[PDB]
């Protein structure tokens, strides 16, 4: 069975941190580029940070530039967004994805490689 299992998120004042991960089964983890996106009702989706498969490219939406940091161990197959300086813009639905270098999901049965989710939330 193939899973990415997210976990983290909850509520926090704006400055307050949140570190979420995800978990890998069922599929070679470090084989696979991860990404964090978030989306919120009544904001388009937005990928904020994207991992490549050892780790060695980061990529981060601009907004997040220097306040969450994309990491992962391949050794616990475990993808992670350590979110400092929360700002009540950051509140949103985040998911951890399992894709490719070039896009967000696998190219096949995506939904395998995709955590279910969760809220973050910066009081305002």
């Amino acid at each position: 069975e193939v899973q990415l299992v997210e976990s983290g998120g909850g509520l926090v004042q704006p400055g307050g941190s949140l570190r979420l991960s995800c978990t890998a089964s069922g599929y070679t983890f470090s084989h696979r580029y991860h990404r964090w996106f978030r989306q919120a009702p009544g904001k388009e989706r937005e990928i904020v940070a994207v991992i490549s498969q050892s780790g060695m490219r980061t990529y981060y939406a601009d907004s997040v530039k220097g306040r969450f940091t994309i990491s992962r161990d391949n050794a616990k197959n475990t993808v992670y967004l350590q979110m400092n300086s929360l700002k009540p813009e950051d509140t949103a639905m985040y998911y951890c994805a399992a894709g490719t270098r070039k896009n967000v999901w696998t190219r096949q049965h995506p939904f395998d490689y995709w955590g279910q989710g969760t809220q973050v939330t910066v009081s305002s």
